[PDB]
RNA sequence: AACCCCUACCAACUGGUCGGGGUUUGAAACGCCAACGAACAUCAUGACAGCGCCC
RNA sequence: GGCGCUGUCAUGAUGUUCGUUGGCU
């Protein structure tokens, strides 16, 4: 919107006060209006914007801003005070809320608490999605007979000690005789899996280093990661683990999981500090013997400088300077020698970045100084700053650099000496205690994950923070002095974690797999790509392993997309998921199609594979290249090892893994976002069983988890014991309602009269539901279009169908069987296709007796036209039925996705 | 685009024309130039081990 | 010592998606 990024924030109420803001310092806010009556009481000096009073006190007309509406229309802002008090949410559940969080403090009138809490919410609602990647992770890596880090797996609340030995240590247990055997029966499945070779895939959670090689630390630790990550998911799905869990952690967990997690805090911290001081010795080697300067405080700007993000907005390319600087003469042998210079390529690029830095940040500093002293008016704009102005005026791509040359050889006619130097030849980071133990256990979470997952995970984190710190700095300037309740006191240094995490960011990086577990690596490589041996033969040929085998190990064990998918191990299946030619063109023609369209200009990623495998000739079209690369995926056999022909499976192995890691990784999304909805139904069952309702939450489970949705629809009438009285008493409310028309509405009472006999017929029908709406108890089913949708949906569901759908939902079935049920599908048009199929499959292979009717007839469509019926996805997502938004997103193909918005 | 709110005329009001607002809706609060950090793939570059061919 | 390609890493160059800073109307 142009009113948003015109200077106009967020609109606040308190009291009788309104609190507009306009931005800040970074995600800060400052207080620059004040509204009150019919007054206009700007704050500040600098007025940010200008609004006045628009038409009947509905609006500000918002202008005199930055910049005006493109085609010359007011821009008005809603007023929070026009409809009456403070609007509610959506949901109904703004007090239950406050309440919860911030106790007795919240008053109530006021529009910031429940904005705070949101993000809160949303805090709950993203790790969904990587808690379910990570244990997915170690699932599939062992621990398959059953399940493991499952949710009576590992509880984090018993001691090793107490754990390996239950006898020695019964005090705690209150001499229980279940328990204990079953805890037994799980320390052997734990110390029969510690020893596990496959437990090398992740990183620095289990294989620690010592020197050259990878070293297992104790039982201890492995068994308090295992736990912690157990807690997690404990804590998130729903025991000593409950809704705050994560939120007060030093206090409940033993000192044992806290020593693990300060002892990988201070491995990475350590390592970071330990590697950049002294094992990149050849770096603070020069840092010190640079200049005639402090080594401290030049040490102090560069670690901070070149591992954090400090270049900010400078405004030009330092590396393109270092580029020209590098492309005189005098320097030439940084390129022509290759025997010394290769080694410290990114020292040396690293320092000359520093130095031209520094350089710029002192003439800035001297600058501003002199400015300071001068009058403000006549300011000396500085070669920074002048620069910037140079680079802002040009519009060609070679000007720029004609422009941009000349800066480049000044600063080398000024930095002649120290160039000379490097071409010839005070911790900073927060301790390991301080740092609270929710940053350390995200950091453990991301060591499971993927490279972009990290970052994804973490940028969210640290803006919903800076958000919740803000909101938190406004809260005192108007006039709200709720705290924060002992439980829920971890929102307080809300800043203190951002910075943690921004810190987490500058390391928190893939861990890889380790080198050490190579044997079973060889075994899931050759399984992967359609190996058939059989399996004692096949265990022969692994011990052995370490004519084709050589190619394995040497340009497979090390493939970079290799290590994408394998921590999505599926060794004996995974192989039928990419075995048909109806779903690789998808994938591939998606991808190359919209993704890589800017390929016109030189070599796209199929084009690739397909100049390499036609014959390094012939142009024809996409389409012809999408269609001929899929004959070449598929069939990908090991059992075949004219040899040149068969030398194009060895030729395009690195695009197999990777249509394999989008479909994985498209249905796992899919999952979690049902996960949350399944989440979200169960919290929002314990809300508003406490707010006061009627609601049974132990028997939730035992119905098709459609409680919310039937509370919130309003009147009942699935009970066959009162229809009359139900019916009864509609009539006589729509009676009543159409009787006193006039009164409600004049304009269309007049309308009335002229209408037809019959038309009153039709309007008594659809007032019965209009007063079927007027009993509901939420805002989204108040109007009467979707509640009567919703109603019509609730009258057809069949619990069983939705029982198993949240546990196949909740337990990550479809990820682990997807090899069942696909090749059965004979047209895949988007995602959502196929993991419904899949969903309606699974469902199949359990529900066949007592069904008779409509799930009958929707089930003998999916095995007859053999694609996924929207019905049953309709009538399957009926528990989501309280939030309409979420219940089209989760039903309707157009808007599940936001990227996929331009075809529908 | 969905979803809720708002001015002006129409309008069963379960619907529309010129438009605005929404961190308190769903994974979801901001017109260009000029830069920063992460991941994706291609060209060129020296070094590594290897799948096969010739002297 | 060469012909064809694949796989790792470090330097460099170009295009896409998310999120950050300063300037312009
Ligand atoms: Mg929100």
């Amino acid at each position: 919107s142009f009113a948003k990024g015109m200077g106009v924030k967020s609109t606040l109420v308190s009291g009788s006060k309104v609190y507009m803001t306009t931005f800040a310092e970074g995600s800060d806010a400052r207080l620059e209006k004040i509204v009150e009556g019919d007054s206009i009481r700007s704050v500040n000096e600098g007025e940010a914007f200008s609004a006045e009073m628009a038409d009947k006190n509905a609006g500000y007309k918002i202008g005199n801003a930055k910049f005006s509406h493109p085609k010359g229309y007011a821009v008005v802002a809603n007023n929070p005070l026009y409809t009456g008090p403070v609007q509610q949410d959506m949901l109904g559940l703004k007090e239950t809320l406050e309440k919860r969080y911030f106790g007795e403090s919240a008053d109530g009138n006021d529009n910031i608490c429940i904005q705070v809490i949101h993000n809160i919410l949303d805090i709950e609602k993203i790790l969904a999605e990587y808690i379910t990647n990570a244990a997915y992770a170690v699932n599939n890596i062992s621990g398959l007979d059953k399940d493991i880090i499952g949710f009576g797996k590992f509880s984090t609340v018993y001691t090793y000690d107490e754990f390996k030995d239950p006898e020695h240590h019964r005090a705690a247990f209150n001499n229980n005789d279940k328990l204990i055997n079953a805890i037994k029966a799980q320390y052997d499945e734990f110390d029969n899996f510690l020893d596990n070779p496959r437990l090398g895939y992740f990183g620095q959670a289990f294989f620690s280093k010592e020197g050259r090689n990878y070293i297992i630390n104790y039982g201890n630790e492995c068994y308090d990661i295992l736990a912690l990550l157990s807690g997690l998911a404990h804590w998130v799905v729903a025991s000593r683990i409950s809704r705050t869990w994560l939120y007060n952690l030093d206090k409940n967990l033993d000192n044992e999981y806290i020593s693990t997690l300060n002892y990988l805090y201070d491995r990475i911290t350590n390592e970071l500090t330990n590697s950049f001081s002294k094992n990149s010795a050849a770096n603070v080697n020069y840092i010190a013997e640079t200049l005639g300067i402090n080594p401290a405080e030049f040490a102090e700007q560069y670690f901070r400088f070149s591992i954090m993000k400090e270049q900010k907005n400078l405004g030009f390319n330092i590396t393109k300077l270092r580029e020209v600087m590098l492309d005189r003469k005098d320097m030439s042998e940084i390129r022509k020698n290759h025997k010394v210079f290769d080694s410290i390529r990114t020292k040396v690029y690293t320092m000359m970045d520093f130095v031209i830095y520094r350089y710029y940040i002192e003439e800035d500093a001297k600058v501003a100084a002199a400015n300071k002293s001068l009058p403000d008016n006549e300011k000396s704009l500085s070669e920074k700053d002048i620069f910037v102005i140079n680079l802002r005026g040009s519009f060609n791509d070679d000007q720029k650099d004609a422009l941009y040359y000349d800066e480049a050889n000044r600063i080398w006619r000024k930095l002649e000496n120290i160039m000379h130097n490097i071409k010839e030849f005070p911790r900073i980071l927060p301790a390991g205690r301080d740092v609270s133990a929710f940053s350390k256990l995200m950091y453990a979470l991301t060591m499971f994950l993927d490279g972009k997952e990290i970052n994804d995970l973490l940028t969210t984190l640290i803006n919903k923070f800076d958000n919740i710190q803000s909101f938190l700095k406004v809260m005192p300037l108007i006039g709200v002095n709720a705290k924060f309740v002992e439980e829920y006191a971890f929102f307080k240094d809300s800043a203190k974690i951002a910075d943690e995490l921004r810190l987490i960011k500058s390391f928190a990086r893939m861990g890889e797999p380790i080198a050490d577990a190579r044997r079973a690596m060889y075994i899931d490589a050759i399984r992967i790509l359609g190996t058939n041996l059989s399996y004692d033969e096949l265990k022969a040929l692994a011990d052995t392993f370490s004519g084709m085998r050589n190619f394995i190990i040497n340009n497979v064990i090390s493939n970079k997309r290799f290590h994408y998918l394998i921590r999505y191990g599926d060794p004996a299946h995974l192989h039928e998921i990419a075995k048909n030619e109806a779903v690789v063109k998808f994938v591939l023609g998606r991808i190359a199609d919209i993704q890589k369209k800017q390929g016109q200009n030189g070599k796209n990623q199929i084009d690739r594979y397909y100049e390499t495998c036609i014959g390094k000739d012939k142009g024809k079209s996409v389409s012809e290249k999408v269609d001929a690369l899929t004959k070449i995926i598929t069939g990908m056999n090991y059992d075949q090892f004219e040899n040149a022909e068969r030398e194009k499976f060895k030729k395009i192995i690195s695009l197999y893994l990777t249509v394999i890691y989008h479909i994985l990784k498209n249905i796992v999304n899919i999952n979690a976002r049902y996960v949350i909805g399944f989440h979200c139904v169960e919290r929002d069952a314990q809300l508003y069983k406490e707010k006061g309702y009627d609601i049974n939450l132990k028997k939730l489970e035992e119905k098709g988890f459609s409680s919310v949705t039937k509370l919130c629809a309003g009147i009942d009438e699935t009970a066959p014991d009162k229809r009359k009285d139900v019916e009864k008493e509609m009539a006589e409310r729509a009676k009543e309602s159409i009787d006193s028309l006039e009164s409600a509405n004049p304009k269309l009472y007049a309308n009335y009269i002229k209408y037809s006999d019959e038309k009153k017929a039709e309007e008594f029908t659809r007032q019965i539901n209009r007063e079927k709406a007027k009993t509901a108890l939420n805002a989204y089913l108040r109007n009467t279009k979707w509640n009567v949708i919703i109603r019509e949906d609730l009258l057809r569901i069949d619990n069983k169908t939705c029982t198993l759908f949240a546990n196949k939902a909740v337990a990550l079935e479809v990820a682990r069987y997807v090899h069942a049920y696909i090749n059965d599908i004979a047209e895949v048009n988007s995602y959502f296709q196929l993991y419904h199929y899949i969903m309606q499959r699974i469902i199949m292979n359990e529900r066949y007796e007592k069904s008779s009717g409509k799930v009958s007839e929707y089930f003998d469509a999916v095995n007859d036209e053999k694609k996924y019926n929207d019905r049953l996805l309709k009538l399957l997502c009926v528990p989501f039925g309280y939030c309409i938004p979420r219940f089209k997103n989760l039903s309707i193909e157009a808007l599940f996705d936001r990227n996929e918005a331009a075809k529908f």
